[PDB]
Formats: C-alpha cells, sequence, structure tokens
C-alpha cells in the first residue's frame, strides 16, 4: 500500500570487552541516553559493567531510531514493573519488541516486529569454587532430570559445562521473552537440545521446549556461538538471515545525539578488574 520499508528481525552484538573509548567518546555516550539510565550506570562499581550496560542502551536506541524512524531525542524508553525495557505505548507494527543481554565480553540484541522475543548470552567458564560435579550438584535445581541426562552424557567434563551453559541461555531466553523476571519455576521448563554439537558460524533452530510436560509448539529457539566460548539463544513466540552482525562504537553512535550536558564525574569514577586478582 505505502512507499515504506518493513522491519525484519534484528540480531546485533557489540564487543564491549575490547571497546576502549577515549574520554570524550565515553562522555558523549553518557550524554546520549536517558537521565535515569545514566544514573544507573554511574552507580556500577566496575567499568566492564558500565560499558556493557551503556552498549545495551545505545543498541536499543539505534534500533528504535533506525527501524521505527523516531528521532533519537524523542525515543521514550520505559521499564516494566519487573525491570524489562519497553518502548512507551505508541510503531505501526503488530508487536514491536526487543530484548538484550550482556555477559562475558559482549552485548547482544534481538528484535522483531511481530514475534515475542527474548535473548541470553552465556560464556563457558570453569567453576569459581569446587569441582565441576560439585557445581552441578549446587546448580541441580535449575535443570530437569532429562536435561541433566543430556548435559552429563558427554565424557569430557568441559563439554558437559558447555552444554550446561547452553541450556541455561535457552531457559533464560524464554523467561526474558515473557518478562517475568525472578521466581519462575525452572523445573517447569524442559529443553530438548538439538543438535548436540554446535559450531561457530551457523544459527541452529532445532531445539524444542516442553512446558509442564507438553511441547510448546508455538515457541522456537535460535542458537549460535558468537565465538568458541560464548553461546547465544533467542526465543521467539508465534528468506531469514539470523546470524548476529557485530557492530562497532561508530555504528552505535550512528543516530545518536546528546540529551544531557557533559558530565565529568562519569570519567575517572569506576574500578577496573585489572586492579585485582580474579578469584571466587
Ligand atoms: C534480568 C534477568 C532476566 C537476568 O539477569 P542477567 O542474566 O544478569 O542479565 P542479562 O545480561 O542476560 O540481561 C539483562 C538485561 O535484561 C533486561 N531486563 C531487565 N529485566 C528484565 C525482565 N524482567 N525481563 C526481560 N528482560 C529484562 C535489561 O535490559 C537488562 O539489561 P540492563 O540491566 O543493562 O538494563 C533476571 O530477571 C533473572 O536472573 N531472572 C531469571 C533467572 C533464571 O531463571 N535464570 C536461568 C537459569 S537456568
Ligand atoms: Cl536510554
Ligand atoms: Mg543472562
Amino acid at each position: 500500500l505505502y512507499f515504506q520499508g518493513h522491519m525484519e528481525g534484528v540480531r546485533w552484538a557489540f564487543s564491549c570487552g575490547t571497546w576502549l573509548p577515549s574520554r570524550a567518546e565515553w562522555l558523549l555516550a553518557v550524554r546520549s541516553i536517558q537521565p535515569e539510565e545514566k544514573e544507573r550506570i554511574g552507580q556500577f562499581v566496575f567499568a566492564r559493567d558500565a560499558k556493557a550496560a551503556m552498549a545495551g542502551r545505545l543498541m536499543i536506541r539505534k534500533l528504535v531510531a533506525e527501524k521505527l524512524n523516531i528521532p533519537w531525542n524523542h525515543i521514550r524508553l520505559q521499564r516494566t514493573a519487573k525491570g524489562k525495557p519497553v518502548l512507551a505505548k505508541d510503531n505501526p507494527y503488530p508487536n514491536f519488541n526487543f530484548n538484550i543481554s550482556h555477559q562475558g565480553d559482549y552485548a547482544v540484541l534481538a528484535a522483531e516486529p511481530e514475534l515475542q522475543v527474548g535473548i541470553d548470552i552465556m560464556k563457558t567458564s570453569f567453576p569459581g569454587r569446587g569441582s565441576i560435579p560439585e557445581f552441578f550438584h549446587i546448580m541441580k535445581r535449575k535443570f530437569t532430570n532429562k536435561e541433566w541426562e543430556t548435559i552429563r552424557s558427554f565424557k569430557d567434563e568441559w563439554t558437559q559445562l558447555d552444554m550446561f551453559y547452553r541450556n541455561w541461555a535457552l531457559k533464560e531466553s524464554f523467561i526474558k521473552a515473557i518478562g517475568v523476571g525472578l521466581g519462575f519455576e525452572l523445573q517447569r521448563l524442559e529443553f530438548d537440545l538439538s543438535p548436540l554439537n554446535l559450531d561457530i558460524g551457523q544459527v541452529y533452530k532445532e531445539t524444542r521446549l516442553f512446558l509442564d510436560g507438553e511441547e510448546e509448539k508455538e515457541w522456537a529457539f535460535e542458537e549460535s556461538k558468537i565465538d568458541e566460548h560464548h553461546f547465544v539463544a533467542v526465543a521467539l513466540r508465534k528468506p531469514t538471515q539470523r546470524q548476529f552482525t557485530i557492530l562497532n562504537f561508530n555504528d552505535l553512535m550512528s543516530s545518536a545525539v546528546p540529551m544531557t550536558p557533559e558530565d565529568p564525574s562519569f570519567w575517572d569514577c569506576f574500578c577496573f578488574t585489572e586492579e585485582i586478582p580474579i578469584r571466587n
């Protein structure tokens, strides 16, 4: 009917872990977000967390600005009672919605014009305390009997770890899609992971979810490895390229404009993990 573009699904990542902005670039970014979000970021103790959260905000603003054609300074983002970022009530889309996650060295965003969307990123890391088996026993309540049988079916304990983190990202993607936050009973959610082995450079779409013991055929999941050690899961509730495009700071700043005045307190106020021994 109209001479107009139609939004497709968006899959974007940003390497916040290797982002090293100058001071002017950091402070410009701080100016380009909402005041209450800026306040929230100014209270993180560590730089890597401030950087991750900043990246998430800028990705969400670039999304709305460029896919909904709303001036950056006119984007009004809100949060549900359970913390979930949402776009304030009226674009022309049936169910425009978006979700981010930030873990290890990356921020990731998924968005969709109609499908309800959730995302999680997890990095495989050896346990901070105790053996792998002790970790699995501490974490027992998060996964069902059948999910544990799959996780523990590999001979290699590290492969079991990968599989643990993959199943975690999958469940958290579902939970984030529906916005319930904390307290969802994880025993209710049973994923049947397929295929068993994932390589870099493909999106995989065969995993299925059973909720309260019945297959939820209206939900689909996309799984990929952004690198050898980071797993991403997108959950979607009812010509497609679904690989994540990795953006840089310049791309985050493409439609950005300052919204608050420059704030020098936001420079030189964070700790860095390089200053301490990583333990736990
Ligand atoms: C926020 C939550 C969903 C996950 O926290 P997390 O893993 O530390 O955070 P992630 O980086 O993956 O995602 C955080 C982002 O989600 C968004 N978010 C916040 N609340 C949300 C909610 N209730 N629903 C969906 N997204 C939400 C925010 O944009 C947040 O980024 P920000 O803090 O920079 O604003 C938290 O509610 C939670 O841990 N509950 C689920 C626990 C769970 O069941 N885990 C799976 C175990 S197998
Ligand atoms: Cl913001
Ligand atoms: Mg998470």
